[PDB]
């Protein structure tokens, strides 16, 4: 009984590129060699030559065919270069048949593994963009008819029943040049500092495009041999943290929007504590007795921010935070992505009101944090995020008055450049602005906080005169060269922002440096 078999024609999976066409995920053609044992049994004399061409051992190769002498089909070796396979087929060994397949290849490897993700052995998206746009990127295989004889030898390819159709191309918002830069600097910082993990997000403040998104640890998607679950996490999007002092500029925005505060107002912060109930608000830098509003950010006074918070009420703070998108849904639909949490209480005690205002009792993703800073930097206009390239600048929503936004921009520029500021965040050639942050990590195995485990943050944008990009840098558990946001994350911000701005041809607004 001889028969017509149907065989599959593999389809081309769609090309994933960066915003300028750099390929990030590509289906590369490869050759899979298969054999008809029956046909091979009639050429035993050719085996050793064949086994040596496939690099296999002669006897082990022979046992294989002998074990499967009954079958009319077995794989010899899968995934060869189109050159090698045709080299072996040129040997004319009976019973040896090739077929063109595809291998998904990631040219930038670990640089973009988190954002891009990967496919499985049957080319289904399993992680990341591969997963998220699987329908878009997948193609439909073809089918064709082959005529086989009694003993499984292929006589004729009779017809193609249906053609293969390739997937569609996807252009991301990422700029791979910025991504290369960001990845390397974040990795350096992680190693210098003895940190466990980190994230780094860069955003176009005008368009909402995610220009770069890297995390540590990472992995090579082209070789997942000894892959650990930890390394696979796109932490920027799926890991949440308490933003700490990095939310003060929004507290401060609420204050200026309340009508009850103005930049020149001075707040008494002595003695760097403020007892309320059984809980004690503390400042780290206990030097100045009184600060103006700009000095509350520069020195990052929790006490100072608390007092403003007691004046204006929680709802005015909760509401600015909500409007800049903290604890809100981004709309990206990245797999695993978290919304985070902006607590809503019926009545707001003093404690929760103060901790909210200086960044605890709420949890954000690095992506949200950057989104919020982008709104601030875009003169109070929030624009929706995109992880795909944006055709035309979208309509944004005015979430902070331009005048408040402008004022807070000036303040944050001070935080960086003023004496006693976060000088390590300065970008050569440009004026930049931003906020340091340093948060104790939450205890494992109990409520409350860890006595020696810190998360280091820096969040800012540049250029100060006309902002173009917002950036966030988050490093977990540094243990080698201090832990303050402004010692650990700010220098990373400095370098990447420098490169970023250069690589996008933004003209320097601070010729003096
Ligand atoms: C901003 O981040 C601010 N950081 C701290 O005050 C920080 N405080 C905390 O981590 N916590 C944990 C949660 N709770 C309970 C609700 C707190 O009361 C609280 O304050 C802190 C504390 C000790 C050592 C380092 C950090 C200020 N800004 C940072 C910064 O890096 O810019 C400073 C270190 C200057 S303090």
């Amino acid at each position: 009984a001889r028969s017509v078999r149907h065989i599959a024609i593999p389809a081309h999976r769609g090309l994933i590129t960066d915003r300028n066409g750099e390929p990030l995920a590509v289906s590369t053609p490869v050759t899979t060699l298969w054999a008809n044992p029956k046909e091979l049994m009639t050429a035993k004399e050719r085996w050793p030559q064949l086994a040596a061409a496939l690099g296999q051992d002669t006897k082990l190769f022979a046992d294989r065919i002998e074990q499967n002498a009954e079958r009319e089909f077995i794989y010899l070796v899968r995934g060869l270069t189109p050159e090698q396979g045709e080299g072996v087929i040129a040997l004319k060994v009976p019973g040896v048949y090739s077929i063109e397949e595809f291998r998904r290849f990631y040219p930038a490897g670990e640089v973009v593994a988190h954002a891009v993700g990967f496919t499985d052995v049957d080319d289904r998206g399993r992680e990341g963009i591969e997963l998220a746009f699987d329908e878009w990127l997948a193609g439909v295989p073809g089918k064709r008819q082959v005529l086989k004889d009694r003993r499984g030898r292929v006589i004729k390819d009779v017809q193609v029943t249906k053609n293969a159709k390739p997937g569609k191309t996807l252009a991301l918002s990422i700029d791979l040049r910025l991504q290369y830069l960001a990845h390397r600097e974040l990795r350096n910082a992680l190693l210098e500092n003895g940190a466990k993990a980190g994230s780094l997000v860069i955003m176009d403040v005008k368009t909402g495009e995610i220009l770069a998104m890297t995390n540590q640890p990472t992995y090579n998607p082209n070789n997942r041999r000894n892959l650990q679950p930890a390394a696979m996490r796109n932490r920027a999007m799926i890991d949440v943290f308490e933003p700490g002092s990095t939310v003060k500029p929004f507290s401060m925005s609420a204050a200026l929007a309340s009508g009850r505060w103005k930049p020149s107002d001075i707040v008494d912060v002595y003695p760097g504590t403020l007892q309320i109930g059984r809980y004690t608000i503390r400042d780290v830098s206990r030097n100045s007795r009184q600060l103006d509003l700009t000095g509350i950010l520069i020195k990052s006074s929790n006490v100072g921010i608390s007092k403003i918070a007691f004046d204006i009420g929680a709802e005015s703070i909760y509401s600015v935070m909500q409007q800049v998108g903290l604890g809100q849904d981004t709309g990206l639909g990245f797999p695993g992505e978290r919304v985070g949490n902006l607590p809503n209480h019926r009545k707001w005690p003093k404690a929760e009101t103060a901790t909210l205002a200086y960044g605890y009792g709420l949890s954000v993703t690095a992506i949200q944090l950057a989104h919020a800073y982008a709104a601030l930097a875009n003169d109070g206009k929030s624009v929706p995020l995109s992880m795909t390239r944006v055709d035309r600048v979208p309509d944004g929503v005015q979430v902070i008055s331009p005048e408040v936004a402008s004022t807070v921009q000036g303040m944050l520029q001070q935080v960086v450049e003023a004496q006693g500021g976060v000088f390590r965040a300065q970008v050569p050639g440009y004026h930049a602005a931003g906020k340091s942050g340093t948060a104790r990590k939450v205890s494992v195995g109990t409520k409350g906080y860890r006595e020696n485990a810190y998360r280091s943050l820096f969040a800012g944008f540049a250029p100060a005169t006309d902002p173009r990009i917002a950036m966030v840098v988050v490093i977990d558990e540094p243990s080698k060269a201090g832990y303050f946001g402004g010692l650990v994350s700010a220098p990373v911000f400095s370098k990447v922002m420098a490169g970023a701005l250069r690589l996008m041809n933004v003209p320097p607004d601070n010729l003096p440096t």
